[PDB]
DNA sequence: TTTTTTTTTTTTTTTT
């Protein structure tokens, strides 16, 4: 009948033992979840990962949730398993659940993913119809829950609700206090009575889930509520925090009750807010945990609201280009545009723990201030419905972005971070959320005026770009890299390509000369050299997702979607989706094929050199020389005239070569970022040459 | 000018919100003296002091009648705030307890004798 | 980061 039938059938009557399943019938994977892997032993030396995955294989007949067996997680960081692969499983074996009363889990041990499926079907019945059930849990474990597939700072699952809605709770007889009352009197108080603050901030989630001990639901979020004059810290424990955080948002008026209190934490950083005359009670915070009775949070909507007391209303900091040009090094801002790059979702391991990642995306944010845009530091906001769909021909507004500035170098590194506290929203045509501020309706007005003008903005969409722009001193490149082996050995490429994780971007520096370069076109000599070895690296590959691609709004979702992050379930494409090349390149210059000769010509590397400049840098030298990959701008070209009568990037071409060539023998550090773009896809590019 | 005056107007000005005086200045007590504590809640657990007192102080400028808040008469149980001394005030209120206002001091901190306590400044407020 | 339930409080004015 099916493969999946079979298996079970076959392996249902030997729990914990390892079975090669009688045939071996690829399988088309429909989902992949992942949760913390509780209840295995920690006491082998190589501690089990932190994290199990479960894999939602479809044969033709029916789909059974299955259990990927830790060891194979390697499989699922390389993203080589994923959402319409087909795999051809290998060995399974049986566990029971013994906190729940079901059929057995078939346990995947070994499996040879291949390719995409040719049809992939989203309505094969479910055999086993616990699978089914839709508050959709992890296999193993009571009461657990999936996690989302890469970050862990992102609602994913149906434990996440949104059905909350504003409540008319009559104010007839509610003892409602001031936070400064609690202040002064919080450790006698042996009740706490009611509470009426406005939310100020919100914090993006945060995921303290230990697989040794026993949590539910570990997802804690803190909530800057301002009642009256005070504010404090509110923080959301255990399983409050998936009932009313994809509700709530800033500047919905809660009425807190049967709460707690405590002492602030010791690394708690509360946030100064917007106001200054409000005062910032840093001694004691109210812990919210779910009460049996759901009284503890109602929210009261703004009718129910009475003038008659004060309530802090919500404020911003909004700034733009000019403006930052001469703001501080950290001060938390607040920024809105329209948006003109969208870069990719590169991951970053976290310093506290090995195994998770940060997801970031780079991000331009334009305005009518300046000819460069914001370039803000877009990372996971707790908001996967905005964040993942962000794309460039839209309106754009992210709060709470902490200023970063470096002198250290030429090139001022004038960018924006996304701290705990930052929001993500997209306002509407006229801004209809943010409309009532002065920034933007100047913002509004601006757009109105330029597509009145009939003029549009050079729009992008992913690509390499690598923002951080590498100093022209290669002292200061050596000096930010405090004793980090700034200098990668020619050898060591392999294994440091070897050991990316999905997404994972990393920087290092090579010390060879250039054995080569032919240009490659993007579509004056075609190709030089300079003129046996222990091995060569082939590592002159550009993938077609480097590339960055001009938006055009009738196919966004697709552009949205090949420099997205890979999904966790499967969408049956709509339609006969086009071609990413179809698509034209924002970039105005063809790649290079540079050839790296080791110091001690025994190791030789092939690199990429993937140039951002356009003809208009090299003409106005707005770039440091001419094997740089950005310009000082670090902005795609503003397309103010598309073709200029400057020397064409042909010509460009050809130059770079022979600019090359200048250092024949030269000995020279090149900084090459180094970027696993998913499966076994792995990208190594030139950012610059540093030569004496 | 006058600080007293300065921190009446601003916060007759700005919302009457335990505005913080702009500018802190030390100013001279010249006068605590106590009465009744009437027309309170007296509801809540921590029940509020039955006693209350009026602190005089004096900028140099005018001398104005303050009324200290309940939650600061510890510093006068504690003779910490007697005459002569010269405090600094951190919080102001502007209470109708109207015409004119009542100028509260939600919080102070009591500093050392002073040299300088004028008795001829004239009353702000007749 | 986690973390719930319970209560305790005595005393000198008004007459119209």
């Amino acid at each position: 009948r099916s493969w999946i039938q079979k298996v079970l059938e076959q392996i249902m009557d030997s729990p914990r033992q390892c079975v090669t399943p009688s045939e071996v019938v690829p399988v088309t994977v429909l989902a992949v979840q992942r949760y913390l892997l509780e209840d295995e032993p920690r006491d082998t030396v190589p501690k089990p990962p932190l994290y199990c995955y479960d894999v939602t294989i479809s044969d033709g007949v029916y789909q059974e949730k299955c259990y990927l067996d830790p060891s194979l997680n390697s499989l699922v960081y390389q993203n080589i398993l994923k959402v319409g692969i087909q795999m051809r499983i290998s060995r399974v074996s049986c566990l029971y659940n013994e906190k729940r009363i079901g059929q057995g889990i078939l346990c995947i041990d070994n499996v040879h993913c291949g390719e995409t499926s040719d049809s992939i079907s989203l309505e094969t019945p479910f055999r086993n119809r616990a699978h089914q059930e839709k508050p959709e849990r992890p296999l193993r474990g009571g009461k657990s829950h999936y996690l989302a597939l890469w970050n862990n700072e992102d609602p994913y699952g149906d434990i996440w609700l949104t059905d909350k809605q504003p409540e008319e709770h009559n104010f007839s007889d509610t003892k409602i206090i001031s936070l400064s009352h609690l202040e002064m009197t919080w450790t006698n108080r042996r009740n706490f009575p009611a509470l009426l603050v406005r939310i100020l901030h919100k914090s993006k989630l945060r995921y303290y889930g230990k697989p040794d001990k026993k949590m539910i639901e570990p997802y804690q979020t803190f909530l800057e509520v301002a009642d009256s004059s005070g504010t404090v810290s509110v923080i959301m424990w255990n399983a409050l925090c998936p009932e009313w955080y994809k509700s709530l948002r800033v500047g919905l008026v809660l009425l807190l009750q049967d709460y707690s209190v405590k002492k602030s934490y010791p690394f708690r950083i509360q946030p100064v807010p917007v106001d200054p005359q409000i005062k910032l009670i840093s001694t004691m915070e109210i812990c919210l945990n779910l009460r049996d009775p759901p009284t503890n949070i109602i929210i009261i909507p703004e009718k129910q609201v009475k003038p008659e007391w004060r309530l802090p209303k919500l404020n911003h900091r909004f700034t733009t280009r000019s403006e930052l040009d001469d703001m501080p090094e950290n001060c938390i801002c607040d920024v809105i545009g329209l948006l003109v790059f969208v870069g990719r979702v590169q991951r970053s391991k976290k310093k506290e723990n090995r195994e998770d990642f940060w997801s970031y995306r780079w991000i331009h944010i334009a305005d009518g201030t300046s000819e460069q845009p914001f370039i803000v530091e877009l990372f996971s906001t707790s908001q996967p419905e905005i964040f993942e769909n962000i794309y460039p021909m839209a309106y754009f507004v992210c709060t709470q972005l902490k200023v970063v500035r470096n002198d250290n170098q030429v090139p001022k590194l004038l960018y924006l971070t996304t701290t705990n506290e930052s929001g993500v929203f997209i306002t509407g045509h006229r801004g209809q959320p943010y409309t009532y501020d002065a920034k933007v309706k100047n913002f509004i007005q601006w757009i109105r005026t330029k597509s009145d003008s009939g003029e549009q903005k050079n729009m992008v969409i992913g690509g390499y770009y690598p923002y951080p722009p590498v100093p022209e001193t290669f002292s200061k490149y050596s000096s930010s890299i405090k004793v980090e082996s700034l200098l990668t050995a020619i050898s060591e490429v392999r294994k440091e390509i070897e050991d990316l994780q999905y997404r994972e971007q990393k920087r290092i520096a090579i010390q060879g000369i250039i054995t080569a370069i032919k240009y490659i076109p993007h579509s004056i000599s075609d190709r030089w050299e300079s003129q046996g070895l222990i091995d060569h690296l082939h590592y002159s590959r550009v993938y077609p997702e480097s590339i960055p691609r001009k938006f055009m709004f009738e196919h966004r979702k697709f552009l949205s979607d090949q420099y997205n992050s890979q999904p966790a379930k499967y969408v049956p494409p709509e339609g006969r989706p086009p071609k990413l090349d179809d698509f034209k390149s924002a970039r105005s210059l063809g790649h290079f094929e540079v050839t790296i000769l080791g110091l001690n010509h025994e190791i030789a590397i092939d690199v990429a050199f993937l140039p951002m400049y356009c003809p208009e840098d090299i003409r106005t030298s707005q770039i440091d020389t001419l094997l740089t990959s950005m310009n000082y701008s670090c902005a795609y070209p503003q397309d103010t005239t598309g073709n200029d009568r400057l020397p064409g990037p042909r010509a460009v071409a050809g130059d770079i070569i022979k600019a090359a060539t200048e250092l024949d023998r030269v000995h020279i550090v090149g900084i090459l970022d180094i970027c696993n773009l998913g499966n076994n896809k792995v990208e190594v590019y030139l950012h610059k040459i540093y030569s004496p």
